[PDB]
């Protein structure tokens, strides 16, 4: 279980993984 | 389990996994 | 079981794998 | 499972996968 | 299972497999 | 369990790994 | 006397006003 | 007198007035 | 007299006034 | 006179008056 | 008399007046 | 008379200013 809720993110550059993730 | 909700990402570049992942 | 509901992506530019993947 | 809802993506440029994936 | 549902991409260029994958 | 809820990232660069991540 | 040479703009959305103008 | 020599602009949106402009 | 050479602008969002301009 | 060259610019946002500007 | 060479700007946001103003 | 070359601007926000100006 998880959750990935309400997030605002402006700006984003050269990035990995800026997300929900599990297993 | 997982959720991806709600999320605003007004600006993305040359990124990797901003979304929800699992097994 | 996943979801993926209600982002809002502005703009994206050369980039892998914003979206739900799973197994 | 999995769903891909709600998705607004209001530009895209020069990028792999953005979608539901799964197996 | 899996669904697509509700998506609208305003615009998209150069780009590479921006929908529903499985098996 | 686990919750990511409610996060304003207002800019980001060349990071790893901003979000809810879990097993 | 103005030139307008050379651009090259590979993308351009909901915008106004992109070349040469004078007076 | 002016030059708007050799520009490249990969993407642009929303904008106003990205070129050569006089009196 | 001016000149705008050689600029390279990889992306631009929501902008005013990029280039150049003069009396 | 003045010359505006070589510049890259790799992102931007919200912005006004990035270029040369004069008189 | 100016000039405004070589900058890199690797990203901006939410600024005014970053190149090369006179008179 | 002034030069502005060599700058390297990795990141800025929400500013004012960051280039050649004169009279």
């Amino acid at each position: 279980f998880l959750v990935h809720s309400g997030n605002n993110f402006g700006a984003i550059l050269s990035s990995t993984n800026v997300g929900s993730n599990t297993y």
